[PDB]
DNA sequence: TGCATGCA
DNA sequence: TGCATGCA
DNA sequence: TGCATGCA
DNA sequence: TGCATGC
């Protein structure tokens, strides 16, 4: 499994684990995003843009 | 682009920003994962499992 | 979005 | 079921 | 794995 | 030009 636990699976589009459970007869899910995903994704974006700016030239690179 | 910026794009399978650039003739790329992705994904996994046991 | 439902 | 999908 | 080709 | 895909 992706999780190694019954009912818990990684949703690739969402980048989150959903826990699927029965509520009486009704199948339901609860979403668990990696902690601080938004913060850390945004910080990764800034870091990537910063690097991109370093390499916005026509000379040979490091 | 998926970032706000030219040359930087989100790779979905990788769950990471890629910066595409030119080293003269060659096209290159550098990868940028969210800083503590592996650890925080694991924390989220353990929380999903905890919910599973509790809600069951 | 997070979620409930669809797919196989 | 694990996980992708449609929803406005 | 991270990277750079493939495709438009 | 962005970004999925194959190694």
């Amino acid at each position: 499994m992706s999780s190694g636990y019954p009912g818990v699976s990684w949703n690739k589009r969402m980048c989150a684990w959903l826990a699927f459970f029965y509520d009486g007869a009704s199948r339901r899910s609860r979403t668990f995003h990696p902690k601080h995903f938004n913060m850390d994704k945004e910080k990764a974006r800034l870091a990537a843009v910063e690097f991109m700016k370093t390499v916005e030239n026509n000379g040979r690179k490091k």
